């Protein structure tokens, strides 16, 4: 690799791993259409398996970027519209609070205060109807952003209905296959368990538990190589041969709402480049708190802006993830770790790395 990339990465991540006590980590720097990969430590501490470029990490909420792009692809295929009422795709959702609630609202956490998690007690389709029917919004739709797996989760399940496919089958055939993401899974197959890192929470090996709408919200597992290939796809969507996917990518990085310096996409979140990293490390958008934030409608949404810092953070109980990229500079980073560690620390490291290379 270029020494500059070697040097800044090792100098940023090595202290990070020490301070946060991360068992294993994988990083990709994507620069001018080329990836550069770094690994540290252990996928499996007990079996002394090292992190490699084929190690699978749980992405957590970075999964939502796939969901965003899959939904944007369904839009480009003419199957759904973000302006459509939720009840168009789920007519059994007859409770009156759902009047005015669109697929845009679900996709961007603006439905009016959908809760962070689908409850664990929700298992069947009947349970899921019951849960959504019985939810009472705090706010009118399109007024406040509150981050929620139950919001974008439902968006993901409804977006694929007209296709005829299960979410998993739609994602595989429409996003993973076309982009050649061959080591990216919603369900890790027995053949790949050898590559699947354990997460560590309080020093215990853990994997993400099954739950309603897990695939759509936090359930994707991937390797650093496939994740770099994902960053490259989102950095240069016009290089993509499949027209509805290329368009779906652009729809996912479009700006639908503003709060402070952040713009809400479909899965992806954006700031204007150059960025002052204080809001995303120290201030209102550092993700420490679950934050109800009034939003300004971007009417109509701004098409994907090249001069953006585009990012998404994710966690499961055992894992911490981060992806950020600047299409203008043809520059991106993926950071995958098998311990959940504070988001500000993730963003601080990413910023130091990309600010130095840009
Ligand atoms: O105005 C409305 O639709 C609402 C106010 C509070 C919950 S929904
Ligand atoms: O796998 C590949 O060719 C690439 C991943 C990121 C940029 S190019
Ligand atoms: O985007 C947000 O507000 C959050 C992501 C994770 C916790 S809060
Ligand atoms: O800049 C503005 O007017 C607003 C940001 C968030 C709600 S309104
Ligand atoms: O090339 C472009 O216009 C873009 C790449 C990513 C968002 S817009
Ligand atoms: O089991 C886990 O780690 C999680 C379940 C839902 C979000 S993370």
């Amino acid at each position: 690799a270029p020494q500059q990339i070697n040097d800044i990465v090792h100098r940023t991540i090595t202290p990070l791993i020490e301070q946060q006590k991360i068992p294993g980590m994988a990083v990709a720097v994507i620069y001018q259409g080329k990836p550069y990969y770094f690994t540290w430590g252990y996928a499996d501490i007990a079996k002394k398996q090292p992190v490699t470029q084929q190690t699978l990490f749980e992405l957590g909420s970075v999964s939502k970027t796939f969901t965003g792009v899959l939904g944007g692809d369904a839009i480009a295929r003419g199957e759904i519209k973000l302006s459509d009422p939720t009840t168009k795709y789920w007519p059994e959702l007859t409770a009156k609070q759902w009047n005015g609630i669109t697929l845009l609202h679900l996709a961007t956490y603006t439905a009016g205060g959908l809760p962070l998690q689908v409850p664990d007690e929700v298992k069947s389709s009947s349970d899921l109807l019951r849960f959504y029917q019985n939810w009472q919004p705090a706010w009118a739709p399109g007024t406040q952003r509150l981050y929620a797996n139950s919001s974008i989760g439902l968006f993901g399940a409804l977006a694929v209905k007209p296709s005829g496919l299960s979410f998993e089958q739609a994602m595989q055939t429409r996003v993973f296959q076309p982009l050649k993401l061959n080591h990216t899974w919603i369900n890790v197959p027995p053949a790949e368990e050898k590559n699947y890192a354990w997460g560590y929470r309080e020093g215990k090996a853990v994997h993400v538990s099954p739950g309603a709408l897990d695939a759509e919200a936090y359930g994707v597992k991937s390797t650093i190589e496939d994740m770099a290939r994902w960053v490259q796809s989102n950095l240069k969507p016009l290089d993509i041969n499949e027209k509805t996917l290329q368009q779906g990518i652009q729809l996912a990085q479009s700006r639908y709402w503003q709060t402070g310096d952040m713009y809400q996409g479909l899965g992806w979140e954006m700031l204007d480049w150059p960025v002052n990293p204080d809001s995303i490390i120290n201030g209102s958008d550092n993700k420490i708190a679950l934050a109800a934030r009034p939003v300004k409608a971007i009417t109509p949404p701004t098409p994907a802006v090249r001069a953006s810092w585009v990012h998404k953070t994710g966690a499961t109980g055992g894992f911490g993830s981060y992806v950020a990229f600047i299409p203008e500079k043809e520059l991106g980073i993926v950071m995958l770790a098998n311990k959940n560690y504070p988001n500000p620390a993730r963003v601080d490291a990413a910023w130091q790395i990309l600010n130095a290379l840009q």
